[PDB]
């Protein structure tokens, strides 16, 4: 009856091998036959953990330490899941319990006690970004003055053009980068842009004409270069959409998200953005955003860039048909899309409600409802996406927010496909980036993949919080 460490080697073999996802259902067969090993609910924990399962982690994690509470692992791995959503208070409490089984640990007790009086400070100084007065009441480009020395891109009017996007594209490319004149210029017209849009935007795409989606690049900025040589750069005859989470884990945040502000000034029907979960505060804080701004910009652009993702849109509909969303869909059934579209989204993700939902949500292989898996949202079947699509009179669900081994994935009976545009994820997931070409008026999803690309030697994480980096 010792099948369990049958299944538990080959699952060690799927982890090697970073197949994380056939890992877990390999530990799932062992601890099916031997429910009793600490050691495989912490293997499974961690490979949760890989795919950004923390729920799934927290809960593996927390039945290690039930089967033996003097498992320091146990703890290790529930509270590095804590720390990965930002929860350095739960974390605390298993830090301090290895801290207890292993007396001779010490270094990551310290960071996150360090980590939680930090997070004490920055809470006590939350104020709801609708209750504070905007930085561009402070801030008017105008008046910043450019040296003679600056060799980089310059806009030379109040015009973004497309020489300027290409010229500041290939400095960025080099590595180099754009004055905060500049800077500023873009991100407040980008500002104006997104706040005079409805919750919920309604594409259209012409007879004729066509438009390409793309899920998650994360801050792989020469993936995004590659996108835009293999199927054109941004023009109002050849649009994108980026379905969120432009942002965080890889190191070329700034660079990806001015130039994709940059293409929106030129040309606001030459791009389309929605709001990722990691076009927030909670997320960039942690994940390197805010730490890449600090460094190649300045500390008055972490709250502007902040104010401009609440404006952000939260959901697209291509020609009446087609829904993009970066999460998924909600807990509770009979949802408009003018519910989406009258929400109040000037604000940080909240916890609960539609908003968060959308934003945080995955789609599950059987029917119903469930908790999530990321242990925030929740989880929806098949039957849920058609009934929104039916209610709603749509044809197809299109979403990001999940790594996938082809950059995409077709589920619930062909009515929901995954997309994400971020290949050999965080430089180790080995992946294929992928993205969506729809032409009118079919509007049959035509699916394009592609491999990584070279990039400087920048290490994911690198402007990211450091005590999350050691994990
Ligand atoms: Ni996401
Ligand atoms: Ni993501
Ligand atoms: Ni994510």
């Amino acid at each position: 009856v010792s099948r369990a460490e049958e299944f538990k080697s080959q699952a060690n073999e799927a982890f090697k091998g970073h197949k994380y996802s056939s890992a877990i259902d390999l530990y799932t067969k062992a601890i099916e036959l031997n429910s009793n090993n600490a050691v495989y609910w912490a293997n499974r924990a961690f490979a949760h953990t890989k795919l950004e399962e923390y729920g799934s982690a927290i809960q593996d994690a927390s039945k290690a330490i039930e089967v033996d509470s003097r498992y320091s692992k146990g703890y290790y791995r529930r509270g590095a899941a804590y720390l990965a959503m930002g929860k350095f208070k739960d974390a605390l409490k298993d830090f301090q319990q290895v801290k207890r089984l292993s007396p001779n640990a010490t270094r990551k007790l310290k960071e996150c006690e360090k980590a939680v009086m930090k997070l004490k400070f920055e809470e006590a100084i939350s104020v709801p970004v609708s209750e504070r007065r905007s930085v561009a009441e402070s801030i008017d480009f105008h008046t910043i003055e450019v040296e003679p020395q600056y060799s980089g891109a310059r806009i030379e009017g109040e015009e973004v053009t497309l020489d300027f996007v290409k010229t500041m594209m290939e400095d960025f490319k080099n590595q180099k980068t754009l004055h905060k004149r500049y800077a500023y210029q873009i991100v407040l017209q980008t500002r104006q842009i997104l706040l005079a849009l409805p919750s919920l935007v309604d594409i259209s795409v012409p007879h004729g004409k066509h438009i390409t989606v793309c899920g998650d690049v994360h801050g792989q900025f020469y993936d995004l270069l590659n996108i835009f040589e293999l199927n054109g750069l941004p023009s109002e005859e050849n649009p994108y959409l980026f379905n969120g989470d432009f942002v965080d884990r890889g190191s070329f945040s700034v660079e990806i998200i001015l130039t994709l502000f940059a293409f929106k000034c030129m040309c606001p029907s030459s791009i389309y953005l929605a709001r990722g979960n990691h076009e927030s505060k909670s997320m960039n804080k942690i994940y390197g955003f805010e730490g890449e701004v600090r460094s190649k910009l300045s500390e008055k652009f972490v709250d502007l860039f902040a104010e401009v993702f609440c404006y952000l849109p939260l959901a697209h509909v291509i020609n009446g048909k087609v829904f993009v969303v970066h999460g998924g869909l909600f807990s509770v059934d009979g949802v408009k899309l003018s519910d989406i579209r009258a929400i109040d989204r000037f604000c940080e993700p909240p916890e609960e409600g539609l908003m968060c939902e959308l934003l945080w949500s995955d789609p599950q292989p059987l029917p119903g409802r469930g908790p999530s898996k990321r242990g925030v949202g929740l989880s929806f079947g098949g039957d849920v996406t058609k009934r929104f699509l039916q209610d709603n009179n749509l044809d197809l669900l299109v979403r990001s927010h999940e790594v996938k081994d082809e950059g995409y994935e077709v589920e619930h009976d062909g009515k929901l496909i995954t997309v994400f545009s971020a290949p050999n994820y965080c430089d180790q997931m080995g992946n294929k980036g992928a993205f969506i070409r729809f032409e009118a008026p079919d509007m049959k999803p035509n699916i394009v993949t592609f491999s990584a690309v070279p990039h400087p030697d920048v290490k994911p994480m690198a402007y990211a919080n450091n005590f999350l980096r050691m994990f």
